[PDB]
């Protein structure tokens, strides 16, 4: 793929405009494809381990934001980056692997779901990385500041 | 939701770092969240109507970029928002509908697929306008040149 057909897109709706700006349909065009594309980039890292985006979030999120005992059902989707149709049976799946466990109820990593995330994680991290390498600091940072804001404007 | 736990991931990920930037990570997770909002607003124009976000995006492809024969299912898919898993059968649902139809192939709407998106785009270009409200000319932008660059360089 290319942005090659963006000004073709632009083109296309100004026909749609008979009596200004396109501007919003393209940044969400836009926005939509760079998740498609972010999601391509960071499954490879565990993918060849047999884990879709949803069951890694879980994961990685335990990993980090989890306390000793476990993260309660409901605070644990708070501090998901994924939440939806595509998370509604990442928890059974999850058990089913042996990587979380039970606590009642509350839900944590067992030895080998943080063996796993131990030995993913840099790999995870570098391509968090290489992704955002196209901008720079400042870039990202104002990425960040957008996205916040923009998301802050829906979360209400 | 709330960003009131940015800080706790942030410093969850601190944790971690024994011996040093959260920012991909924390912008990851946001662009993430910004989908999954950015989906549950956009929808509210079409799911009244039975359409998930796939069949959404196809119709409106059509409407906008399709000549009068219709679009190869390749310069299709090159032409829309969204591409993947979720639109494995987009198109066979679509025909289902009567709202498109084949010119053998060859893809484009029928009489009341067009006459839908003509009723639903105007609450679409509106929810569409509404979600970017929080920013502002030259951040749409730039929100727009990064998310460019970024997708750029990951569509290589
Ligand atoms: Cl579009
Ligand atoms: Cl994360």
């Amino acid at each position: 793929d290319t942005a090659a057909l963006l000004e073709r897109i632009r083109s296309d709706w100004a026909r749609l405009n008979h009596g200004p700006s396109a501007g919003p349909m393209l940044t969400l065009l836009l926005l939509e494809r760079l998740h498609a594309a972010l999601g391509r980039e960071i499954e490879r890292t565990y993918a060849a381990s047999g884990l879709n985006a949803a069951g890694w979030d879980l994961l990685l999120t335990l990993y980090r934001s989890a306390p000793p005992e476990g993260l309660r059902p409901t605070e644990l989707s708070a501090l998901a980056a994924i939440s939806g149709p595509s998370t509604s049976n990442r928890i059974v799946r999850l058990l089913e692997k042996g990587l979380i466990e039970r606590r009642e109820a509350s839900i944590r990593l067992t030895p080998q779901g943080r063996a796993l995330v131990t030995h993913l994680l840099p790999a995870h991290l570098a391509t968090t990385q290489r992704v955002l390498a196209p901008l720079s600091a400042q870039e990202q940072r104002t990425l960040e500041e957008l996205a916040g804001r923009m998301l802050a404007g829906l979360e209400q």
